[PDB]
C-alpha cells in the first residue's frame, strides 16, 4: 500500500500567546514556566520525530502542498472573516473568537494546515496514492464558516471536501470524526446534506460543553445523514470498538462512500488531560483497520486521515504511529509502552455492558439494522 | 479558625531523570523539549503563588520543620532501605523502583517531606492550630516500607502516625485518601490494625493497576478498618458526594476518630492527565467541609490534610486553593475559571443513578446503610 | 544592619507574547518549546528561591507594596500613554514599543513594580530600614516618558525619586546603574538636572545599539550631572573595579549625595546572552560594598538596590544573592559554582592595561579628581 | 554546487540529567522549570527547521550513514573507555567526566554522531559530493582519546580523519576549528603530526578557562603544524576577519591541504552565554567563504563542515543557515533579524586596532607574514 503523508515543518511554527493548558494567561491563571498552550506543536513534532527514527517515514510518500487560496477557503468562509483572521494575524495576534487564540503569522499558517487537507484528498481522488494522512495544524474540526472555535480556524475538511467536490465531482464523502469532542464544525456545515454522511464519536457532553447530540440527526434532504454517538466518559477501548461495530459500520454501510475522511483526534488517549477516555495506541489501530476496510469495500480504498486534536505529548506519538502503520500496511519496531498498563485500567464487565446496552438502544433509534460488511 | 501551612521551598528543588509526563526517557520515548517528570515542582509552586497572590498565605500560620530523624523514618523503613535510598541519590540518582526515580539529592529532601507530615499532626495534636496543611512533596501514599513506588520514597503520613502516637499517645486516627489512585502504603502498613481506620476512594483501576479492593476490608484486628471505594473513571462531582455521603461519612461516625487525616491528592480533576475523573475545585471544597464537620465532631476539629498527587500545572492550583479556603474559614477573591465549565460535562443522569446503586450496594456490603 | 526586600508574588506573573530570547516569535524566527522570551520570570523567582534556601529572607524584612496611583505616574508619564499602556493590555497585550511587548494584565503588574520602587524609596527615607532591595518586575531604566522601550514600561527609578521628592523634599539623589545597557531613561529624564547624579557604567554599543555616550554628560542645569562609562565589551571584574575607583566614586564625592539609588541589572554576569562582559558574583559583591560605603560616608546609609535586567536563569540568582548579602551584612552558606571559573577567564594583562588607561583619559576628560574617599 | 547534509533525527534525542546552563543541578543550583543542559536538542532542531522551511533542506543531498565501527573509535579511543561509557549509558547516565554528563542510550547515538562526521569525509573524499555539512551532535573537539570533555565524549573529527586516511590514503589534512572554545582534542591527537595542520580560532581563556595557546605551535615533527589564534573576549567580525586574513588563510597556503574539515561552532555569536565574542550570521558566511576558496585552490573543492557547539536557540540557527548557504551556493529567502543591531554592537576603532596589532604580532611570530 501507497500512502501519502502530508506534513509541513512551518505548520509547526504556529504559536498562539501564553495559555496554562486551555486557560489564557491573565487574572488568576499565572504564565507557566515552560508549556505555553495546550494545541502546541511538540505533540504534532514528536509524532514526526517518532515516525523518522522508526524508518517509517522512509515507507511513506512524503508530500506538501500550496496553502489553500481565497478561492477555496471562500467556499466555506466569508471575505470579512479573512480580512479579520488576516489582520488580527498581522497586528501580532490575540483572540479571534472562544477557545481561538492566533499568534503572528496565523493566517498564513492555518491556510498551509488548510492546503494540506485539500491536497491530501486531491491526491487520493487523483488516484496518487490509496490512502493519505495529512499532518494538518492548526486543526479544523470545530471551526464555522464565521466563527473560529476550539482552536480551529478554518474548517480544514469543509474546504477540503469542497474543493475536492469542484475538481472531481465526487458524490458522497463520509466524514468519521474520532476526536474525542464534538465535530460541531463538520456536523452544521453540512447538516442538511445527503452528499456528506458526517458521524462522531465523542466524550458526552465535553467539547461543546453539555452538548451530547443523540437526537440531531440532520434535517430535511440531511436528516439521517448526521450521526452523533455520545459515549459515557470514563470508556475506552471496547465502547470504541462496539460504537464502530453497531453504529459506524452499518452507517458507511448504508451510505456507501465513495471517500472516507478521518478527522482523527487521539485526545480520547487514556493520558489525555483534555477528556476522560481511555483508548491505547491499538484502539487507534483497529478503527483504523475498520474504517479501511469500509474505504476498500465501498470507496476503491480511498481514504484521507486528517490530524485534529491530542494533546498529550508524551502519548499522541505512539497512538498517531499506530494508524501510519494501519494506513500504509507496514508494521515498525515501535512498541507501545503504555499498552498493557492501560489494558488493566479499562472498565470493568458491569460498567461495558452498561455502556454496550446504550449503544444497542441508540442503533435501534438511528435505525441501524445489524448487517455484516460486504462487497 | 487557625491553619497551619506547613511548606518549605527545598522541596520544590526534588526532581528526577527525563521523564515524557511518567514514561523514563528512552527506547522509543524521545526527551521532552520543556517538560520533565510527571511529579513536576511547578504543580506545588504554583499552589504556593496562587495561595501568595490571593492574600490566603497571609491568613495562614505559614511553618516549616525539621525533617525526619532516623528515628522517625525506622518506625516505618529498614535501615538498609534508607542506605539504598541515599548511595542512590549521593551518586546522582536513578530508579529506586518501578515508577519510583530520583534525582540528585532526593533523600535529603524525601526526609523534609516526611518532616512536614510529622510536623503537621504534632502542631494540630499539641493545639498549636486549629488544622493544617502540609504541602510534602514528594509524595507518600504508595509507599510501601521497603518498597518505593508511585513516586513516593517514604510513607509519609505512616511515618507521621506512628510519631504521633509516640509522642502524645492518640488512639484513634483516620486516614481518608482522596487522592484519585489507590492508597496501598497506607492499606498495607495499617491492613491488621483497628487504631487507623484506611479509607480509599479511587478510580477503579487506575494505580494500582486493575486494583479495584472492595473486598479487601482489612484482617483479624483489622477486618472492617480499611475500605476502598473503587469509583468507576469518567465519575466526578456526584459520584464523590455519594461517597462521601454512604461510606465515607457513616464509616467515620461508627470509628470515633481522634485525629482525621486527609491524603489531598488533587489528580481527580477534570483536567488531570494521570486518571479520568471529573472533579471540580468546588468537589474538593465539599469534601474538606464534610471532613472538616467530621473532625469538629469526634477529633475537637484535629484535622490534617497532606498534599500528595495531582499533576496538572492549571487546575491543581484551584483545587488546592479551595481546600485551604475551606480549612481556614476564609474565602479569597480567586474565582475558578473551569468551574462553570467542568460542570456541564458531568456524567448524565442515567450514568449517576448507574454509579448511585453501585455506591448503595457497597454501602450495603460494608454494613453501613 | 536592618534590610528591607520589597517583594510580590505577583510581578513574577506578568508575561509576554512568545519570544525566542527577545526576537518576537514570527517571520523565520520559530517559537521556542519552553523558553518565552528574554525578560521571564524564571530569572527573578529563581533569586528568591535561592534567598528563601538560603536562610537569607528570614534575615530581610520582607515588605511589599501598594501599586502606583495615576499621580505617582503621571510626575513622569502622560495620561494618553497610561491610556493606551491599559487598553492594549485589556485586549490582551502586544507591542508598546520597540522591544516592549506586553501580555494581558501587565499594566497593572507593571503598575506593582513601580510601586516596590516607591515603596522601598520611602521606607529607606522614612528611616524604616537602613538600606532596600527592590525585585522590581518588569523593570524600567529605559522606559521613557511617552516611549517604552528594552522591556520597560514604566520609569521605575524615576518614578520613585519623583514620588520621593513630593513626600520627603530629598535634594539630592545619585543614581548609579550598573546593568550592563544604558540607563537612557533616566539620563534623558534627569539630563537638564542637577538634584539628580546618573551615572551609566555599560557595555560599549549594547543596549541601545551603538550608544557609547561619554561626550553627553548633561546640559545647562544638568552639566556634569551625567555620566556614561562605556566599557569596552570583553571586560570584566578589574574594569568594573577601576570604573568605580576612577569615576564613580570620585563623583559621588564630588556630588555628596543624600540618597543612593542603584539601577542593577546583572546582565554584565560572565554567561548572561544579552551583552559580552564577564562579572562573578563577587564583582557585584564588590559594587554593592562601594555603593554602601559611599552611602554610609555622604547618605545617611540611605541606599536602595532596585533589580532591572539579567536574563541568565542559572547565574542571576548567585549575583543577586551577593548583593543582598553585602547590603544586610549577612554571609549565607552559598558558594557561587562558577565563581573560581570565571577568574580564569578574565582578560590578560595587556587587555586590562588597555582598558584602565582609557578609564584615566575618560576621569580626566570627566575632570575628576583621584582623591581618597573621606568623611 | 552538491551539498551533502548528514543529519539523523537520532542525534536530537541524547539527552543529559538536568542541568541549569552547564551547571549539573544539585547543591545550590535549582532545578530549572523548563531548560535542562546547555548541549540540548533545541538549538540543532531549530536549525534543521529553519533549513526545511527556508527550502534549503530541499536543494542538498540528505543523507545519513551508519553508526562508527569498533574498528573506526578504536583508532583513537582504547575498549575500556567503550565499555566504561557503555556501561554508564546502560545504567540510565551519569557523569563521563568533568563537564561530560550522559543519558541512557548516549553511548549509541555518540556513535551515530560520529559515524556522520566519518561519512561526510567518505562522500567528499569519494566525489559523491563537492562539500559536505554534518549536524553531528554530540559534539567532539574537546574529546581526549580516554578522556571526555566539553559535552564531547567522541574525538569525532579525529575519528573522521583516521578512518579517511585508512580507507582513502589522504595525506594532507586541515582542521579549521572556528568554535570559540579551544580544540584541544585535535590539538592534543594532532600535536606531534604534520600530516594534519589544526588551527584554533577561540576567545583567550574561555574553555578550556584560562589556556590561550598562541606558544603552542606543535613539537618534533609537529611543530609548525598546531596554530592557536587567542582572540580578545569582545571581538566580533573584524577580529575574526583579521584572523583569517593574516593567519588561517597564510597557513592553509603553506600547508596546502588535499581536504579541509571545519570544526564549526556557533557559539561566537553575539547573543552565545557560553562565551563573549560578537559574531553574526555573514561572519560565518564570510569564514566559509574563504575556507570554502581555500579548498577550491588546494583540495579540489574537498571542504566537510561538522557541528560543533553554539547555545543559542535563537541564533544557531541563521549562523548555520549562513554556512550552509556558502557551502550550497543557494541563498534563501531568509534575513538575519539580528544583523543589522549585531553591526552597531561591534568593537569601536581603538579596540579594533588593539585587536589588529596583536594578530600582526602573533602573525609574525608564526613567520606567516
Ligand atoms: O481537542 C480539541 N479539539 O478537538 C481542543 F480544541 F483542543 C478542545 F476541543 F479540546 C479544546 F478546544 F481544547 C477544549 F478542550 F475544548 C477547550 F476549548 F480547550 C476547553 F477545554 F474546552 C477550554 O478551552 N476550556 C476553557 C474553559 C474556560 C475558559 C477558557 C477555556
Ligand atoms: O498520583 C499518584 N500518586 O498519588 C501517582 F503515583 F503519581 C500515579 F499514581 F499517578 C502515578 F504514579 F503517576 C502512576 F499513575 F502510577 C504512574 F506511575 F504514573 C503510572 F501511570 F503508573 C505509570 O507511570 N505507568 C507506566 C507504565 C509503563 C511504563 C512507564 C510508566
Ligand atoms: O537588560 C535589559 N535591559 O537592561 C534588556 F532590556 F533586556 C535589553 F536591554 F537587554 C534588551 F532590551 F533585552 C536588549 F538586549 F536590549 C534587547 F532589546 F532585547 C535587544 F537585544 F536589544 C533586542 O531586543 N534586539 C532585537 C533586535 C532585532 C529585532 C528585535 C529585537
Ligand atoms: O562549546 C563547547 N564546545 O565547543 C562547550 F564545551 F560546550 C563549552 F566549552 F562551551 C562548555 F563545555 F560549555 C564549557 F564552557 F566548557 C562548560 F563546560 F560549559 C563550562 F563553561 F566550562 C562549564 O560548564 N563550567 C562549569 C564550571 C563549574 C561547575 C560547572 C560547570
Ligand atoms: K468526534
Ligand atoms: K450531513
Ligand atoms: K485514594
Ligand atoms: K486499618
Ligand atoms: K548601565
Ligand atoms: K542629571
Ligand atoms: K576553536
Ligand atoms: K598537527
Ligand atoms: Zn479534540
Ligand atoms: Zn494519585
Ligand atoms: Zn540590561
Ligand atoms: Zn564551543
Amino acid at each position: 500500500r501507497r500512502t501519502a503523508f502530508f506534513f509541513d515543518e512551518l505548520c509547526l511554527w504556529h504559536a498562539a500567546g501564553p495559555h496554562a493548558l486551555t486557560l489564557p494567561v491573565g487574572g488568576w491563571v499565572q504564565p507557566p514556566a515552560a508549556a505555553g498552550h495546550a494545541e502546541s506543536p511538540e505533540t504534532k513534532r514528536r509524532l514526526k520525530s517518532l515516525l523518522d527514527v522508526s524508518g517509517l517515514t522512509a515507507r511513506l510518500q512524503l508530500r506538501s502542498a500550496p496553502p489553500a487560496s481565497d478561492e477555496d477557503l471562500l467556499r466555506v468562509h466569508p471575505a470579512h472573516y479573512l480580512e479579520r483572521f488576516k489582520a488580527l494575524s498581522d497586528a501580532g495576534g490575540g483572540s479571534l473568537g472562544q477557545d481561538a487564540p492566533i499568534g503572528p503569522g496565523s493566517y498564513e499558517i492555518a491556510r498551509l494546515s488548510a492546503g494540506l487537507a485539500i491536497a491530501a484528498l486531491d491526491a487520493v481522488l487523483a488516484g496518487e496514492a490509496d490512502n493519505a494522512y495529512s499532518l494538518s495544524r492548526p486543526p479544523g474540526h470545530h471551526c464555522l464558516p464565521d466563527q473560529a472555535m476550539g482552536f480551529c480556524f478554518f474548517a480544514n475538511i469543509a474546504v477540503a471536501i469542497e474543493a475536492a467536490k469542484a475538481r472531481h465531482g465526487v458524490e458522497r464523502v463520509a466524514v468519521l470524526d474520532w476526536d474525542v469532542h464534538h465535530g460541531n464544525g463538520t456536523q452544521a456545515i453540512y447538516y442538511r446534506r445527503d452528499d456528506v454522511l458526517s458521524i462522531s464519536l465523542h466524550q458526552d457532553g465535553c467539547f461543546p460543553p453539555g452538548y451530547s447530540g443523540a437526537e440531531d440527526i440532520g434535517e430535511d434532504r440531511g436528516r439521517g445523514f448526521n450521526l452523533n454517538v455520545p459515549l459515557l466518559p470514563g470508556g475506552g477501548h471496547d465502547a470504541y470498538m462496539q460504537a464502530m461495530q453497531r453504529i459506524v459500520l452499518p452507517a458507511l454501510e448504508r451510505f456507501r462512500p465513495q471517500l472516507i475522511v478521518v478527522a482523527s483526534g487521539f485526545d480520547a488517549n487514556a493520558v489525555d488531560p483534555l477528556a476522560r477516555m481511555q483508548l491505547h495506541s491499538d484502539s487507534f489501530r483497529a478503527m483504523t483497520a475498520m474504517v479501511r476496510d469500509a474505504a476498500e469495500r465501498h470507496a476503491g480504498g480511498r481514504l484521507v486521515v486528517v490530524h485534529e486534536g491530542g494533546f498529550s505529548e508524551a502519548y499522541v506519538p505512539f497512538c498517531g504511529l499506530a494508524v501510519i502503520e494501519e494506513l500504509s500496511g507496514v508494521r515498525s519496531a515501535v512498541r507501545d509502552p503504555l499498552r498493557d498498563f492501560i489494558e488493566l485500567q479499562q472498565p470493568n464487565a458491569a460498567f461495558r455492558d452498561f455502556q454496550r446496552q446504550r449503544l444497542e438502544e441508540l442503533a435501534a433509534q438511528f435505525g441501524l439494522c445489524p448487517a455484516q460488511p460486504l462487497q
